[PDB]
């Protein structure tokens, strides 16, 4: 009866209501684990079917017929460890302790990371937040959903608290790099007005 | 009948119509206090029924 | 109870604000303008719905003279920082520009 | 319920999140001065409350 | 398996998986021998040489 590929549906982030398109198989099989028109509902790539737990409702709502929700809207996590430059990011599944992985380079900078940022779009699939403000906790877990159809795949949770002491570097690095502009100096004596503004 | 679990709503604040969602249970339980579908409604933890 | 940290700024938590979200489940409004009074109570509602929990109202003009510290301590500073100064004889300049 | 001798409760350390158990006295008196049902609090013993 | 293809399978595959061995690695210094080259480079800390 349908060959559409996109299906319309909103949500509240914010205040505000905004819109996303849902993908579809367009006319091919039916999919009875989930009896939507799906294609390669499998794999976390762009442009698969990805139906989250809260949508899966409202859209069973809308049309008269009962649906099934693939994976949940996002999950939080419990314990980190880094190791060589990555850290891997822990969380149960459906009673089973997992594990992700990803680079530590993302995590330079949280601001732009946390919440809902000024660009609307996020880097990486992970979410900072603080953990005692319970408005900030709200809005995270509202703006969960929106990011994890906005692009598919589930969205992990951290919290600011925990992952704020993993993040130490060394200002004994400083030092260190101190030492070795003095030593340097004392070898050819530069002037420190240059020395100072590379220092910066 | 009804597995949802938000409930949309709005209010008006410094003249301008905002909206929220309400927490519910999703199909277990009904609360006869007050017969609301409700999810351990006697913590103001995160998540829980207001 | 909560932690006196909170109230160092009042102007961050004052009825609506630019963020649009409150740090503490208090918040402070003046006594004498009815009109933010009706602007607390219009947005009491809502903001004790977008997280849990109850929102309790404080009057500015009660808490505004709880919170006294001390220019008696900012003397005692100045007093360390002169005997400091006659101690070792440091220039005056620095001296001011960390005080500030 | 809540009448009931052990109470769960979590707290963050290092880079993992632990729970642990509180006591209490399981429905027989109550404090006042610490609005809680403490058992013995005054001193520090195996299954004593804090 | 290498993390270049390591993450793409597990993002395929919607499970973590764990990659074997790093893509590439530097020579620092060269041996020849009986008309052969020899080639030496440092694998996690230890001194390796083909």
């Amino acid at each position: 009866r349908n060959r559409a590929t996109r299906v319309e549906c909103t949500t509240i982030v914010n205040g505000v209501r905004r819109s996303f398109y849902v993908y579809a198989n367009g006319g091919k099989g039916f999919c009875k684990l989930h009896n939507w028109n799906c294609v390669n509902c499998d794999t976390f790539c762009a442009g698969s079917t990805f139906i989250s737990d809260e949508v899966a409702r409202d859209l069973s709502l809308q049309f008269k017929r009962p649906i099934n929700p693939t994976d949940q809207s996002s999950y939080i996590v419990d314990s980190v460890t880094v190791k060589n430059g990555s850290i891997h990011l822990y969380f149960d599944k459906a009673g089973q302790k997992t594990y992700e992985r990803h680079s530590l380079s993302h995590f330079v900078n949280l601001d732009n990371l946390r919440a809902n940022n000024t660009k609307g779009s996020l880097p990486i699939n992970v979410i900072v937040f603080d953990g005692k403000s319970k408005c900030e906790e709200s809005s995270a877990k509202s703006a969960s959903v929106y990011y994890s159809q906005l692009m598919c795949q589930p969205i992990l949770l951290l919290d600011q608290a925990l992952v704020s002491d993993v993040g130490d570097s060394a200002e004994v690095a400083v030092k260190m790099f101190d030492a070795y502009v003095n030593t340097f100096s004392s070898t050819f004596n530069v002037p420190m007005e240059k020395l100072k503004t590379l220092v910066a």
